[PDB]
């Protein structure tokens, strides 16, 4: 039955780390999937965290099934997270949020939900974007469409391109925004352009789904959702699929969440019942661990600083990392200039290399970068930065 | 968007829990969902697993994302457990091991794959049966027909009938089976029945899929995996999703596993990457938590030592909260003879009540049920037993 199937592709993100694991080179160096790494070169548990999982070792004493939708207190920071402590989503009772498995569960959570309630057909994602968005949703039922985001010989938004783009967008179609640090580009919005989006997709009539995997990567963790919140002030409905992986370092313990947005309490309840009917038909309940985690810091006042305090450690060194890079780029005499990705936020960097630069980078010098020449700053250290920068100018 | 959304219909299992949450009635009694209890009447945290995790506590380094199939250990274990010690499939490297969000995810993950790889149309579950596959299997693209299962009259398995029914599946179709502890009924093959049912499949050409959720409550790990045992020797491909949900007590923490097997290691290998592509436009990885805490317990001897010995009281303490049960129900009125429930096994007896008759003791006296009449048995406790057969007799 099986005799015919065929093998698939590898994953050009999940993939790499398959290859990195086996090449027996010494000096080799990652710089493909959104790790964060510190200066000594490892991807550590944050401290709040392992505060948080002794508390839990001590405190828990079952293991009973969690509800479909998770762990309430964690919805309760989620949303606060994502809207803040006043707002009027929260206290008109607007949204509903369901825990998943990692932002990657809550996207496909969502877009069960769109292909089995909605008369959705089409989801409208930036080009470039995240690669495993088109899986998603084709996995679902859903076409996808591009629209126009990166000025590549300018490194810049291409706004009216992007506004031309969406205009072929009929009423009722899905577009997807990315809350702040675009993957991969590195280039957001303003809050102009945001505001601006804003009206638009409220004159067309598109329904807004926002990509939430960075926040507090880009200037803070309030700042970052302020895209976000503006949207949230004009429509009546929105879906939220938000990521813990890289803001807590909670990246196997799979914590994220699905925010739903309804014009009031008793169609979101309605509208949640039936997410919640899409989650029960896949992974039934949500994984507890990360998540109990994250609620014991966000709750905690003294744990919740200490977080804060590695967020912003997290967010200036990979800052300092970009410097540092450029800055190496150019004392190694690089032809071309680099200075855009100081511009740039977030853990990557669209390098501007070619899909046969970063082959030979890799074959000849075991550096690692994504064929879109996505590359990962926070993978970068002091230590490793001269023999990069060396291999790099050795293929421009 | 929302305006139209019908409020979906609560779940058989999990709604009840919401409603046990909610009744305030001192009393009350849980019959429903299947968690395992103790003595005293909770759901704890086994002593292996709390162990396991302090382990954990004091030796992880790194949150690191795992690969799309999860920990190599996890798997090379549980294929171990299924197969047993030295199988010529695990010699032979057919089988091919992903780590899931329990059992339900393997079941999903599994659907997922089978719609999108091969030519299955249909899938064959039993009457009456665990609810949810049927809501699985759909949400695949997939139709669900039924087989001939359970005698009401005799309480038993009704052979002719099963052989029967599936006499109309076709080449290529999909055949689900219960390890062992059917669910609901508690009623299981003989391995003669077992072993017949192995060759029918294959003279027939279906291909199997296996729920396993309670290897260990039956008889033993291995004697409970006796019919996939058969199975696995006459096939050439097949089909496993197990769960350690319950002989775990790690119900929330999500852990569960799917196993493929194909006629050869390389058309497995095939076959196994798109089952990876599926999981990645899924979930995209598993949550390590639990599943590290299964394979640390595993493969530590001297844990392993104890936690066989937690799961063999297990099921020695529902083995006699089965016995207790009928004898209360006896000397204390009832009209029918329940004697039937004495050959059961599992948590679960299928009562033999009417729907009737567990609204009403759920109205009435705070005894929680499933509509079909299925009971926890091992939600009973010497300290319940008595007001709980109190309330049966009283509907009878
Ligand atoms: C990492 C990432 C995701 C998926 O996040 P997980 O929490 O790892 O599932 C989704 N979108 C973007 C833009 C990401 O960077
Ligand atoms: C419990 C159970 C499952 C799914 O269990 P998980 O909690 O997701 O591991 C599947 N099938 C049967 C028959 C079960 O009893």
């Amino acid at each position: 039955m099986f005799e015919n199937i065929t093998a698939a592709p590898a994953d050009p993100i999940l993939g790499l780390a398959d290859l990195f694991r086996a090449d027996e080179r010494p000096g080799k160096i990652n710089l493909g999937i959104g790790l964060y790494y510190d200066e000594t070169g490892k991807i550590p548990v944050l401290t709040s965290v392992k505060k948080a999982e002794q508390y839990l070792l001590e405190n828990e004493t079952t293991k009973l099934y969690l509800g479909i939708d998770g762990i309430p207190e964690f919805g309760r920071c989620t949303q606060e997270l994502l809207f803040g402590k006043g707002s009027a989503l929260i206290n008109d009772k607007r949204a509903r949020t369901a825990q998943t498995p990692g932002g990657s569960g809550a996207l496909r959570v969502a877009a069960d939900f769109l292909a089995k309630n909605t008369s959705v057909k089409r989801v409208w994602v930036s080009n470039p974007s995240w690669p495993n968005h088109k899986s998603v949703f084709n996995s679902a039922g859903l076409e996808v469409r591009e629209y126009a985001y990166y000025d590549a010989e300018n490194h810049t938004l291409d706004f009216d391109a992007l506004i031309n783009s969406l205009n072929e967008a009929q009423a009722g179609d899905v577009v997807l925004f990315h809350g702040c640090c675009h993957n991969p580009t590195g280039i957001d919005p303003t809050l102009e352009q945001w505001q601006t989006l804003a009206q638009l997709s409220v004159e067309k009539g598109w329904l807004p789904l926002f990509d939430f995997a960075y926040q507090g990567f880009a200037r803070g963790l309030e700042e970052d959702a302020e895209g976000l919140r503006a949207f949230a002030a004009m429509h009546k409905e929105l879906i939220v699929a938000s990521s813990y992986s890289k803001n807590f370092g909670l990246y196997n313990e799979r914590v994220g969440a699905c925010t739903l947005v309804a014009a009031d309490s008793e169609t979101v309840d309605r509208a949640f019942s039936q997410m919640k009917a899409a989650i029960r038909a896949n992974y039934s309940s949500p994984p507890a661990h990360g998540a109990s985690v994250v609620a014991t810091i966000l709750s905690n006042d003294a744990l919740r600083a200490i977080w804060e305090q590695e967020l912003t450690d997290m967010r200036q060194r990979i800052q300092r990392m970009r410097q540092l890079f450029v800055n190496t780029l150019q004392e190694k005499g690089a032809n071309r200039d680099f200075s855009f990705i100081i511009k740039q936020n977030g853990m990557f960097s669209f390098s501007g290399l070619t899909k046969e630069q970063v082959l030979r980078l890799r074959e000849e010098f075991g550096v690692y970068a994504v064929a879109s020449g996505r590359v990962n700053v926070a993978g970068m250290t002091p230590d490793n930065m001269a023999p990069l920068c060396e291999a790099i100018v050795a293929v421009l």
